[PDB]
């Protein structure tokens, strides 16, 4: 029923790069999803204590959220864009795994994911 420590957003021994694809993931994908009307449940880790969801982290073992993604992009945490894409996809998957189908929270995840796929469809060419 307690909250776990959040996902790591800084690892100085982890090699990093500043690429046009990673810049796109911040300037376009993260910003588009962040300003969305349905973004707010995904802007920070699930607070299982205040939400009284004691089984959330019993079930969700790779928690992920756009607050964590944002910090990772700002801290230049990633080596490539696929890592960051995987974080987004894990956050959507967590929501679909934990919640019942037809829940409003699932509809919010779906709306954000639709936009996500639209932006990733036009990921720029490297270099
Ligand atoms: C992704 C998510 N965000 C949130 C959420 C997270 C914070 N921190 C605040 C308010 C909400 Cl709705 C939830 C969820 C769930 O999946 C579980 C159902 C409701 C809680």
């Amino acid at each position: 029923s307690m909250n776990p420590p959040p996902p790591e957003t800084s690892n100085p021994n982890k090699p990093k790069r500043q690429t046009n694809q990673l810049q796109y993931l911040l300037r376009v994908v993260l910003k588009t999803l962040w300003k969305h009307q349905f973004a707010w449940p995904f802007q920070q880790p699930v607070d299982a204590v205040k939400l009284n969801l004691p089984d959330y982290y019993k079930i969700i073992k790779t928690p992920m959220d756009m607050g964590t993604i944002k910090k990772r992009l700002e801290n230049n945490y990633y080596w490539n864009a696929q890592e960051c894409i995987q974080d987004f996809n894990t956050m959507f998957t967590n929501c679909y795994i934990y919640n019942k189908p037809g829940d409003d929270i699932v509809l919010m995840a779906e709306a954000l994911e639709k936009l996500f796929l639209q932006k990733i469809n036009e990921l720029p060419t490297e270099e």
